[PDB]
DNA sequence: ATACGCGGCCGCCCATCAGAATCCCGGTGCCGAGGCCGCTCAATTGGTCGTAGACAGCTCTAGCACCGCTTAAACGCACGTACGCGCT
C-alpha cells in the first residue's frame, strides 16, 4: 500500500490529492504522485543528517 | 655579724589525642525516544465513462549550408597623457 508497492518513506497517497485539488493541469499524470514524493524525501533526508 | 641553701622558672626532647582532607564509592535532575490511544475524517478500494493524448501520416515551413563580392569592423602597435594608487 503506496509506501509499500512503491517503496518510499514519503506519503504517495497524500501528494496526489492535492496536485489534483490545487488544479494544476486538467487531469494529473500518473508518474507523478510516486514520483513527488520520492525526490521529497530524498531531500528530508539530506538536511536532517 | 657572715656564709650556705633553694625555689620555682625554663629550654629540652619526648609522649597522647583530636581534627582536617583525599580517596573510595553515589544520588539527582534533565533530555529525548517511546507507548499508549482513540475518536475519525481523509485516503483507498472497486468500478464506470469518456476524453486527452499518444501515435502514425503527411506536407510544408525555415533552419542549414555554402559561396563570393564588398568593406566595415577588428587588429596590433606606437606614443604620451592623465589617472590608479602609494605615501604622508
Amino acid at each position: 500500500t503506496r509506501s509499500s508497492r512503491a517503496g518510499l518513506q514519503f506519503p504517495v497517497g497524500r501528494v496526489h490529492r492535492l496536485l489534483r485539488k490545487g488544479n494544476y493541469a486538467e487531469r494529473v499524470g500518473a508518474g507523478a504522485p510516486v514520483y513527488l514524493a520520492a525526490v521529497l524525501e530524498y531531500l528530508t533526508a539530506e538536511i536532517l543528517e
